[PDB]
């Protein structure tokens, strides 16, 4: 297996101080198989979620042949709103991954997106 | 020997606005490093054509080293109807290998899943 999984998730997720929020990523591949440990929403630098977003949860679980990657959490009042670039990272079964540090910086410099990359807004 | 397919590295999302000109730029690349040109085109789910309500989406592609470079741009008229539009990013190796075969781009349609070098056209 060569081919890189592919992630489908809004390019924007809204959210707000003070409310919980629940939004799907979905991962298809065409082994239709995932490394879950492998499988994470993050910010550029790290597999963490991120300053200013570090109460951003996700929880993956898998219906048929693709991933259901929930997004949540909930977000407290003293937030900074603003405007947060995140990733949905999946890796299939033989290590192929949707994304790869290097395509995401590439990107960053050219403020443009990867695949499984996403806004998650704060207002 | 040549079975891998070639990637196609497109933004998500590509942004344009009602009365001005845009450029994005998408890159392909293959195991092989050749490809077939003329066969790499930028178009709807249905046919080889810009699709409907965004004709005006342009392309050209040319090969820099191991790489094609796909520029994706033009200009968007003051009345083009606002919203989303999905397109794809479609190209071939030397072997004949796509990124994206006509069944897959129907197969993720109907889930509204998503194939390599697809891509939402947002008019604002
Ligand atoms: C700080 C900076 O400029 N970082 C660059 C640089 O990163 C590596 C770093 N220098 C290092 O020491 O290792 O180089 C990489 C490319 O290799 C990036 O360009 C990086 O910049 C960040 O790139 C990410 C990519 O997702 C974003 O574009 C970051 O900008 C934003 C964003 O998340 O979109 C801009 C936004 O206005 C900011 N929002 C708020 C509320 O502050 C956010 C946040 O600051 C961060 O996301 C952290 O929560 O960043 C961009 O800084
Ligand atoms: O609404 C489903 O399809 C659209 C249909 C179409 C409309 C306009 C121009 C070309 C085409 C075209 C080409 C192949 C299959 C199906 C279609
Ligand atoms: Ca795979
Ligand atoms: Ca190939």
């Amino acid at each position: 297996d060569t081919e890189r999984p592919v992630v489908n998730v809004p390019s924007e997720i809204t959210v707000y101080r003070g409310e919980s929020f629940e939004y799907f990523a979905t991962v298809t591949d065409n082994s239709n198989a995932f490394d879950l440990a492998k499988t994470v929403v993050r910010w550029l630098y790290s597999n963490q979620p991120g300053r200013g977003t570090e109460w951003l949860q996700y929880s993956v679980t898998q219906v048929g042949n693709q991933l259901k990657v929930r997004i949540f959490g909930n977000v407290p009042i003293d937030t900074t709103i603003g405007d947060y670039t995140r990733y949905v990272v999946a890796t299939d079964a033989a290590g192929n991954v949707n994304a790869t540090q290097t395509e995401m910086g590439n990107a960053a410099v050219d403020k443009t997106s990867v695949n499984g990359q996403f806004k998650l807004i704060i207002r």
